[PDB]
């Protein structure tokens, strides 16, 4: 059907401590019932995470799960997998009821991020409300969006489009020095991706990073949201990437600002929508309309 | 194209009186007209009947009858049948005049429920009028929805799923211990099957019942409509099964009350609609946002 | 202008701690800053407080709070009350840094309830979160309404509508034997007031209670927020007193409860609103279209 | 604030069998509780009745009711007939517990037909459920309107809009020789007045009836009401007075039919609303855009 | 109330044949019945005539008629002309009966242009169909506009303004030395007047025309409507005034062409309605956002 | 009717090549004509100028000018002032040609303030088009709103609501401290007026000034106009004052930038509109729902 959406994001961490408070007093998640070592779960809605946190000594990407609409759904995946050659393999019992899915499959990309592409989640359905009034925008969007590392932009795009099936939404170049090329270079690509309505849910950087992550984005309803979490973060002395700007792509509205695992996190609203039967895969030129100011890391 | 919806039921009584009287006074249904033995007609909307109650020794289900769009979406259910090898048989002469429609099959699933599976029913045209002033929501959503016991939850979703083609819409797991398993079990599933917007038109509990019926579900407009149910039904002194509440599945906001057959109906408003284009099948974890107290029987 | 609407509750009460547990783990309201020691604010909204429970030796009602719209919406409710001879006195001014106005006066209805009527309160900015998600109804239909004991109901009426404003927006007649007299002669009266497009905000019963108050209503703005606590009150084993219902004449969908005063508490959605060029005042005869069964059960 | 709407009609009637068949099978009115022995109350909706039938020795209009907003819109009334010099009676006891209102004054006009202006009714809450599927249109229109006779149309004129406040909405001329006059010389005026946004609440007719009354108009929903009724009405063998069509001056969609008392009911949808504030009192030259074939046919 | 809209106007003319052919073809109006022998009535919507067209040695203005919701709308304009000593007739049998209304005054302007003032107009019921397929703009907003010629605009401002109650709603100065003054001292002023939503009703001129009249404006529903008629105006071989633009005041969107009285008629639509509660009067600078090349061409 | 908008502002200027290149390049306006030499007029719409910049040898406020609907709203502005004794003069002739205005008053509020309040401004028609495409709000909230400096907040208060009519929309107190007085003892209060929806076109601050004014606020459609400014502004090196946020009482999206005369200049989006009919005049307790960091940073 196929891959629907971004379900989840497992990652490493050496600083708990710092990330339960990052994730609860500056992003304003709600956290999750246990949880094993722990180990923790942040939420955002009906997922019971969508944000899990593992202690560990690196700081950096486990997986990233992929919804799907049913068991159909995955099987599409499965054959697709199989016509191409990528090794795969069933999750095991103690996996199943730790994501607490139905059926999922494991398998990582040529760069190789890993991959779990799974059905039939368990929901939690008490009210999750964060303490500072923000809804998060999920629902067939799913969780965000997600730009990773590639180490090779051609290779990516093959995976991704011609074998998985996300839809090109846009393109982006780099200058050749960028990626330790010669000046007299091929420009490399930034390529966005599409599996829902929501313009991209993932993203290929060729340039590398060490969590693997560059960065993950959520979106919550209103600009005052955005406002307020910008507040809170100030507050705290959260590093920032970016100033609050809007993007040329997909039109949200968002500032970045580091993360306790050193990657970004884009906080953002107004995001558009694509529709793929009108959808032109065009070539952008631009991050921002306005804003965005990357040069406030340094 | 393919079933369509909840068309009828057909149930046997030991109490015919009190039926009538249920149905009139309580549900606020209309009476058809003959109705052989009798044989009571109960009418929603422009159906001749949607619950058909016939005399006999048990209180139980005889049939449930499925809406097809016409002549080729009952042999699009014929050719399903026929790729599985469930036996099945035309309707006879007297049959088809007695149920008012041009084609019918009847089969049992592997439980077996009888099913009578049919295209081209009669109208009645004069509007049909409850005294307490509330209108039934039928229409594609068709007739309410029916749960059900099966003796096998895999089994069921293969036969509903995959030869009748039946959406799953939402599965929710009872512990091991309340279907006889031991405590160490496997859990079992209570899943829920959709045919049109309607959430679910059908479920299958793998859980006993001496009717075959869990519960009947019909919708009306209004929270107002559900509320002077309740008031009439407290007024006759109708056993109560779950208090006023919201469900988390299909949105339902409703009561359950004991029939003169043993077994619930959840008279309900609000009920969520479904676009499969969308629809991710999901496992829900509790039956209610609030209220539905089940302890209420005893 | 004239009142135009109900701004604060100022209650006594005998158990603040399980005041404090009720607000806020029945009612989902949110405390406020900073009470006297140890008062206790309520909040729905950027209002300081809208239900503030002081310390004392009764269960019973304080004061109702009546916004104005500004000085001269004031000014008409002064001369209002000194064309009638209504005694009222200035607030003082740790009165008015108490309840955070820029001008108040009290006063009391002839059955001895006590009235503030001010303009010009400061307001609090952060948002007010519930832990149960649900929001408030309140803007220019004000806090809710409060329905008070009187013991007259014709002098009331007059005090009510002719002499402060609100408009006769519902009646409904109670038995001339419950309110102790023959089974020959006049009924006593329910009437229902109403000072803004919220159905009514005051109304008035020829009953007596032990608190002042027959009950508070608060408004959220879904059925399911009205679920929900009902949920949490039966978890916490709060009396009921009303069962879930809808009334005839505002079409609120609400339950009563017993508070920690011993006084109802109505929790509402769907109030119907209410414009005075096109509202006939009429008599109701029931006090529910369905549920609302008082049987449960107080009073 | 005036006279807000049309309330009840009250009529005597020699058949009351005929009467409750019509108005439950015909109508398909609902019957009310507990009128006198044996009166007939006729529901539309909340109204205790809305059309009241009383045994007598004739078919005839007894009083029409009208609803005002309260005890201070009645005031104004009296207030009105008062500077007028108007004859006009305070309801007694009785008269108040039969009517179920709070207030009520009686009076007539100058061509003697009876009028009881009112506040304060009881409603009914328990839905007023139609056999028959249809809803009236009620509410701020009130309960439909009424074509009575008159002795002089410029006294009528000046008691209806300068007295009592309703607003001319339209007029018909009518030629001088059909009111008994010569063929020189002016023309006889059907005046149609309102109290609301009901195109017409009110019109008067010079010309002479049995009954007192020209036509009796219900609205209900939709064509498909008056379809049905119709319908119910050939079934029945009731006569026909005028086929189905739409006004000219209210665009209602309407046909007429003889009643139990001899007197039109005219049944209809689409009834056009006014606003005060842009409306202008024209002169309308046709009943009907088409049908209305009064040939058919009384009268 | 006052003047609500521009009810008709009334035109002497030397060639009937022409402004019927005119009225017919061009304009795609309706003929009305049964006018004078052989006067002509132009039918736009149920008015009996808005644009009467009657033999003479002219081609003048003899009368615009101006429409009152009702008698107590007219008489409040009595009371005005009567405060300034404003002249004026009630009209006689005759022109009741000729003009199809219930009461009318007639006067003059201090320019010597002649009104009617009229309420309760005759209304004729058949659709009118224009043969073209459009349909007029009338309704709340009358007739259209009329722009007349003034001696003095400073008498004009008074009398429409302060004594007749118009709404002044936009004003453009004209250059000293085009009114046949200096080149140092005063402008002329074109001020448009409104008594209703439509931007203006009136304007005046104080420039001199043969006929009384600047122009007549007519308005239809959409662009396509304007579009039909220019293009039988050219078929015909219509002299063209004004080519189509877009005006800046009224936002109308018409061009401008000769009649057979020589005068223009703007024929337009998209025009503006305007609120009094917010208009601002102000002054407009250009006559046209695009187009209106009056250089085509006349005046 | 009274004073309904802020119409334009006339400024004294230092640098007339800064503030030309800032009018242009950062806030987006478009040049006038054809201003006196070398003043500068600067457009946001059809007025001929909404801020007006001429030389001279301070940065300072001149004029506030301040917009009637027509003759008669001037002239109950006229009448408010004599029932005070406030002093105001006719303008000249030449002061009449120069601001574009049919008629005008001059006077000045008691702390100086000098205010002109006309009716019958000429408009430019040609679109006003911004270079960096956005379009600014205007319209009935006229120019925008603008802070300035007060010597006693209780006489303003006075002279801004009761003498000129204005209504008090917000409140904000400021620390007795900081302006100069004990630590016991009175607030001083920042004031929010306002003239039409838009939540204020005026406040006064007890604060000194070099120029006269606090800040001028212009509201642009969309929060990407008030990005893409901020961005030209940073690009340009103008020194900002407070960073991008949400107000508290109008709800504005805005930042604050310095202008070249050292006043600040609000740009914001998203203004909230008010109903005086059910606007509550209250108290804030804070600037900002978020951001709006003043110490970035002036004053
Ligand atoms: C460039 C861009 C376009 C559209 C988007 O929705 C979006 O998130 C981005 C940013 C992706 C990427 C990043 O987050 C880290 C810093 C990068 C490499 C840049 O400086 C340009 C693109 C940036
Ligand atoms: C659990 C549930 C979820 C969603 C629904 O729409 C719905 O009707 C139900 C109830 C199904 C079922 C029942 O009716 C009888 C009592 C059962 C076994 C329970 O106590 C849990 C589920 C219940
Ligand atoms: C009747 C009614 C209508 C609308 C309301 O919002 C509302 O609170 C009520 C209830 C009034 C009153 C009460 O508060 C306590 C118990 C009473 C006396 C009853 O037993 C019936 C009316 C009730
Ligand atoms: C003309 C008319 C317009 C709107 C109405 O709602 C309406 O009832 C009428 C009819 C008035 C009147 C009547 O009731 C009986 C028969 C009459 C006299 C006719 O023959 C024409 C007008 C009719
Ligand atoms: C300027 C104008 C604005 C709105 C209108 O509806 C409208 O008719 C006009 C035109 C007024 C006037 C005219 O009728 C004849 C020729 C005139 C004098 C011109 O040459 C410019 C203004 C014109
Ligand atoms: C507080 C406020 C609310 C709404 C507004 O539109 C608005 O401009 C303000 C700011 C008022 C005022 C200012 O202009 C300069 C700096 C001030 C004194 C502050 O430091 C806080 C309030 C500020
Ligand atoms: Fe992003
Ligand atoms: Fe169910
Ligand atoms: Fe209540
Ligand atoms: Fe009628
Ligand atoms: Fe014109
Ligand atoms: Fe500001």
């Amino acid at each position: 059907m196929s891959i629907r959406s971004l379900g989840y994001l497992r990652i490493e961490a050496t600083d708990m401590a710092a990330w339960r408070e990052y994730g609860l007093k500056v992003l304003g998640m709600v956290e999750g019932k246990g949880a094993p070592e722990g180990a923790l779960y942040l939420r955002m809605d009906d997922f019971p995470a969508r944000l899990v946190v593992v202690p560990g000594e690196h700081d950096r990407l486990l997986e990233a799960g992929w919804e799907c609409a049913n068991a159909e759904g995955l099987q599409e995946i499965r054959n697709r997998l199989d016509l191409e050659g990528t090794p795969y393999k069933e999750a095991t019992a103690a996996e199943l009821a730790d994501r607490r899915v139905d059926e999922m499959i494991r398998f990582a990309d040529p760069s190789g991020n890993c991959l779990e592409v799974f059905h039939g989640t368990a929901l939690e359905h008490r009210r999750v409300v964060s303490p500072y009034g923000h809804r998060f925008v999920t629902g067939e969007q799913g969780m965000g969006h997600v730009v990773l590392s590639t180490r090779d932009d051609a290779e990516a795009l093959h995976f991704y489009r011609d074998v998985l099936g996300f839809r090109l939404r846009d393109s982006m170049r780099l200058p050749p020095q960028m990626v330790g090329r010669p000046a007299d270079g091929p420009p490399a690509w930034l390529r966005f991706f599409g599996c829902n309505p929501r313009h991209h849910s993932l993203a290929f950087l060729p340039m590398p990073t060490s969590s693997g992550i560059v960065h993950l984005m959520v979106e919550v309803e209103q600009a005052d949201d955005v406002g307020l979490c910008l507040d809170r973060a100030l507050r705290r002395k959260v590093p920032m990437s970016a100033t609050l700007g809007r993007h040329v792509n997909d039109l949200m509205l968002s500032f970045y600002m580091k993360t306790p695992g050193g990657f970004d996190i884009e906080f953002g609203c107004e995001g558009r929508q694509v529709d793929d039967r009108d959808w032109i895969a065009r070539e952008s030129t631009a991050v921002s309309l306005w804003g965005h100011d990357f040069t406030v890391g340094a």
